[PDB]
């Protein structure tokens, strides 16, 4: 039902998106081990954020890890080209990997921006309601990006709607919870919204693949923004989020915040 079973692979084709995979999964958890260790000069009313830059690295790495052994079980080199045998390969469960890692990321941005209680509570049931709205809706339109195209793209609006919606909760506690933030945060986490407005932008970009380039190097261009849109939102966005974490714990007296921020 998706595209990359419709064609045979040239040996190009087919080890570039092994390494991108292969190297989406070294970023991964090599930015993992960064975020372990800076974890320890956190404040507990912000260790969470960090934590959770941990949880995201091990689960975009196992779903990337887990594509690239689906690719390479998936094809093997016959007759001059890599063709498809018995197993297969989709991007469906990355979809499914979002339900898990979208909440995650969205948990983090609001520790960071103070909030607390009822507000945090009702603000995250709410974004992760959108957000699980997009992910089922958007995972439903991609079942028939060979099959109906127009029905990619109905989905593909609804999906639409509740990513809008869900970027609208994002800044507006963004834009409403800056002036309570320490340290000069309150400028960077305006580079964090302005962050994810452009990488979280890919994934909708590279869902409608199919409808303007359904060919073997669309499948190649699908899976190099997945990658470019994975790091940014989650390798880069996460070493933004850790920053700002240190950063307000500093400026709230957090001694091994002050002390790490010192050595450097
Ligand atoms: C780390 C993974 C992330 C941040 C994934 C984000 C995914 C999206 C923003 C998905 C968006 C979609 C639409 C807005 C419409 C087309 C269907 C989706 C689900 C690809
Ligand atoms: C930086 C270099 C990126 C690697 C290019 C891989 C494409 C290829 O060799 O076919
Ligand atoms: C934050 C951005 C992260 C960037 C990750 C991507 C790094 C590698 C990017 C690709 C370089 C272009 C490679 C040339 C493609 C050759 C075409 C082909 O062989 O199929
Ligand atoms: C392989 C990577 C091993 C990473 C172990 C690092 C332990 C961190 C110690 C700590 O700060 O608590
Ligand atoms: C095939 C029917 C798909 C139904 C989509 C349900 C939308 C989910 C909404 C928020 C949870
Ligand atoms: C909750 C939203 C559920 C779906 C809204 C209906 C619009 C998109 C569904 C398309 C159905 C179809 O194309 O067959
Ligand atoms: C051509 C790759 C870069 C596209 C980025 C623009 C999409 C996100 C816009 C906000
Ligand atoms: C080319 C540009 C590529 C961008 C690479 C991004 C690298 C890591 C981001 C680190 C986040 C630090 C936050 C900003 C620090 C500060 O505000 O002074
Ligand atoms: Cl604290
Ligand atoms: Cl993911």
């Amino acid at each position: 039902k998706n595209i990359e079973s419709l064609f045979d692979y040239s040996a190009g084709q087919f080890e570039f998106i092994d390494h991108l995979l292969t190297m989406g999964v070294g970023v991964h958890f090599a930015a993992l081990i960064f975020f372990l260790v800076v974890s320890q000069f956190v404040a507990p009313k912000y260790r969470i954020a960090t934590a959770l830059s941990c949880i995201v690295m091990v689960s975009a790495g196992l779903i990337l890890n887990s594509q690239a052994v689906m690719w390479t079980d998936a094809y093997a080199y016959v007759d001059g080209s890599y063709q498809l045998q018995d197993l297969t390969f989709s991007n469906g469960y990355r979809y499914v990997n979002w339900m898990a890692t979208i909440p995650c990321l969205l948990l983090q941005l609001l520790i960071v921006l103070n909030l607390k209680g009822k507000e945090l509570f009702s603000t995250a049931t709410w974004l992760i309601l959108a957000a699980w709205g997009m992910i089922i809706t958007g995972y439903v339109g991609q079942l028939y990006e060979v099959d109906d195209i127009a029905q990619l793209m109905i989905w593909g609006a609804v999906s639409t709607a509740f990513f809008v919606v869900m970027n609208w909760i994002v800044g507006t506690k963004i834009f409403k919870n800056r002036a309570t933030m320490l340290g000069g945060t309150d400028s960077t986490i305006t580079k964090v919204f302005w962050l994810m407005m452009f990488a979280w932008t890919l994934y909708p970009i590279a869902y409608l693949v199919p409808a303007f380039m359904n060919n073997a190097d669309g499948v190649v261009l699908r899976q190099l923004l997945f990658t470019i849109a994975d790091i940014s939102s989650k390798v880069i966005y996460g070493l933004m989020i850790t920053y700002i974490a240190i950063q307000q714990s500093a400026a709230a007296g957090y001694v091994p915040a002050q002390q790490a921020l010192g050595r450097i």
